């Protein structure tokens, strides 16, 4: 049902935004961090506190109104993580690596994820432990079974609320997202080094094999992210997730559709 | 089979294929039994629930032939989009895992991993290789028959079809590069105690299944076979015991109709 | 606004420079090093010394003024850039902590950041802090009136890289929302044991042209180079750690471009 | 080894398939694919490694169909190796952490195979040409190995005396020899060495990857006296026994080589 | 000025490493590493200091025609020698095998029509270098960053310590160079061999290094990592580098 790209004056636009991370924000002073991790809980008695759980970030961007078809088509995205050099602060609150040494860098398990779509990101739920008791204010797989630990097709959600869908509960659903592009990399392990690139010269092309990008339903663009950079280690040895915001610059064109 | 032109017609099929890590009880779906070792190659009797197995599913397709004469039509697998499902579940460092140190978070899943998928017009063809030819494998497993010391390198007697779900242990079998004329397979083994899992998800990645002559796997008996193994690494309990953790694999296969000579 | 490339005799020029690192320079013998790192300062009492904070390096390169009174502008088309002295890290005999009894010195290793930019105006920078309550020392330029939101994205923290050895690397990143008139490239690798990995070759050129074939255009006849090359931490025999930095070379090809006024 | 005439005629294709066994030392009948436990000399002056402790290059010569009815003709035909598909066989066998392995910690699983590894193959129309290089020129190598003759301290860097054909299976120690880049005009070789005690093995399998054997002029290895030469070394790393002893583990390598008939001057 | 391409020739060289060679039996190794307690008392011994390798390769005299270097094939020689874990090795644990060569490494080559141009940079300007080494003259604290005084030609084999000198990106108009440094005590060596890999030496204008006084210069440094003795002492290990260079005749005026 996709016809010609529409050219003419005002047939192209670009939108930009910064999406803040949602790492748990355990107090008024620790925006961008989670609560300290509390660990070794039997699978039968696993009740994570809300502020310990990083969640997916999401925002809707309104686009100039079109007449109902003409739709905005997302063609490219430029994206990077904002503030990566903040991790060179080894003087603030971090455990000394040895006597007389500097602080321990942020490191360990990390996840870097973004999506651009013409509708909210479609998610599939998978749990480490289907018996986890998730706290009020989170949205997690509803009424999970043992099969929820591998693949349970009942756990479908839209990423339709910021700071609500825990990263550990949800992945982008590859059986859906017909009208979105998503990219993520998970790296797990205690000593994993964060590796992050910035440049204003890199572009991701969002067109499929037929040269069609995401088409923006009701003239709205949806951006999604999760940038868990790794764990911060306090002098006590406690560990907290650290997250950073993500920048998006999306170029769109008008597309004719039936 | 003499392959003629593409019939201009197209369908997509999809499958979420569950991993078969052993499933030691009703609550540990996706995990193996704790890993336990024989002191010796001569007394090596692994329990069934400790052995991850290859996953496989048969996707039935409709017959395309009005007449069972001359030229026939077969379904041809052209592309696959595939992804491991639930990679973010490893960000749960609060459930059951050993502290990395006092007052620290849980130990991440890490260690030896294997990520493998195949798409074929017939069951995956496999070649047996053993770490230890004297391993005594348990009832419910299908493992190399009458193994010899040569079974630890290459014994051409060990040929099998991946013809049963949750029966062929990953440690005993590999895709056979000498066969699989009618399938495409892809795997990476990463070995070691502290190996970081590195997993990517994107709906922009497509594997083309066409060979040098532009022919994909042909569904000879109107069935398509998807095969997987996704051992993500070892989960370490508070106690120090270790268990394999596996994740489901999604498949989306584009098929077209291919004319062939009767 | 942007028109024809002025093609002709005298229409091209190459400029080169070596930009020194600004790692803190704690005394005149330790040029290229920071002061030893402090640690475990509660977030509420974190007052880093100036000499402990590596800063962005920057130079303004004046170009011939092509305008008496349509205008002509210098356009940056390519850059060749290299970190200088990477082999110095093979010196494991100067003041190293031994890796064990009878063993060699501990190499420089750990968190590193390799960054450069070429632009026709100062680099546009965005402030982000590990700890908004950090009290930065005199002679540094850091986010003004920071809040908890400064630990994520706070759009108040916009600055020009307009002073050498003033903008701490830990406080500032290139702003992806600006820098229309510059090209920047950085990689951050974090961790205690990260191996430095550095390449040299005189066969690598970066094209600075955007999609419409236009390079950075030198406003007020100035070319701006910027860098940060934190190689990792040097560990003394005492066990103290210090940032080590190296200089960065730039060779930029420029051409004359016609623009409208 | 299977030699299949895929096509007859001027556009004849022959596919040669084979599985080359590793030669890790095989210290007893039950430990096929392993070396003898590694033992280190105190120093360079009394370094006498045991035969079964030294992995060796694998090689085989595959005879091909005769092409030339008239040995008298102005032109003769040679088999030309155009492509190879290759992979290491049994990589998943390293997921066996239950057999004979050292616990990683109390109550933990077995230690995986890991550490220094070398993955190498060659396809040629004559034996692989090798150059000798030694860690320690004063090593006394055991009966059954072929190692550099009358080595000097210059043998620890480059000694042009140490030239050899890989002309015997399970005889040329991997630690003594490398492919010679000054020769091998009629072979293609590929190898990666990764050193260190915690190095993770990383091995890929696919039936979709083809290496093209043609040079810049579009010419593959030419099989002299109707002979195709395969060579390999696949040291996966070290297996650690419950005792703490370490042995090399090796795996077999599959080859599928596609050959065509090339006319050359008699 | 470079005119038309005029036929072809090939030269090859096995260039030995210069790791220090602390005695007649330890060719390809350095002296054991020692550390000064302090930057003010840093006097390394000559045999402890790996140096750049170089060789001048004489070319057929012509006649202006000049030899132009078009492609190079290069390979580090003897990488499998590191599978010897039986010779003088420290055990990784009780009953375990020997500790492999690992740690900081540098792999570098250059092909030019004249000697390689170098820039000096020091970790420690106050280092006192020994007789037989050529190191930056009148070093200052600026020698730890960029000091434009420190220019040299790689004109002597086994004289210019790797730790004092880099290729000069502001010069070398008539050479191509390539180097990777990987730092850290547990870095694994990763080395590839193949006779299918060629580096083209032509610039964007199609011109390769032109050989002055009918001479070709090859330069290398191949520090593979540290060898650990059973005592726990550590020595650099180096390996030879092969070069095969294809050259064509070029008319100058
Ligand atoms: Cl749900
Ligand atoms: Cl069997
Ligand atoms: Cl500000
Ligand atoms: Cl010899
Ligand atoms: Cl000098």
């Amino acid at each position: 049902e996709v016809l010609e790209v529409k050219t003419g004056v005002d047939a192209i636009t670009e939108v930009e935004c910064f999406l803040n991370p949602e790492m748990g924000d355990p107090d008024e002073n620790l925006r961008g961090f989670s609560l300290k991790l509390s660990a070794a809980n039997d699978f039968s008695s696993d009740s994570p506190e809300r502020k310990m759980l990083p969640c997916y970030s999401t925002a809707r961007i309104p686009l100039p109104n079109l007449n109902e078809l003409l739709m905005w088509e997302a063609v490219t995205v430029q994206t990077e993580v904002i503030g990566i050099t903040s991790m060179l602060n080894l003087h603030a609150g971090s455990q000394k690596v040895h006597e007389h040494g500097g602080g321990k860098p942020i490191q360990g398990s990390n996840f870097h994820f973004f999506a651009v779509g013409g509708e909210p990101l479609e998610m599939q739920g998978v749990l480490m432990n289907y018996r986890s008791k998730y706290p009020d204010g989170t949205i997690t797989p509803k009424n999970p079974t043992a099969q929820s630990q591998v693949m349970n097709t009942d756990h479908k959600a839209y990423l339709d609320k910021n700071n609500a869908y825990p990263v550990e509960c949800w992945v982008p659903d590859p059986s859906r997202n017909e009208n979105a592009r998503y990219f993520g990399t998970f790296t797990g392990g205690e000593n994993v080094p964060p590796v992050l690139h910035v440049t204003n010269t890199a572009t991701t092309v969002l067109l499929d094999e037929q040269g069609v990008g995401p088409l923006c339903k009701a003239d709205s663009l949806y951006v999604s992210a999760a940038d868990i950079c790794g764990l911060f280690t306090n002098s006590s040895g406690t560990q907290q997730w650290r997250g950073l915001a993500r920048y998006f610059k999306i170029r769109l064109r008008k597309r004719s559709v039936k």
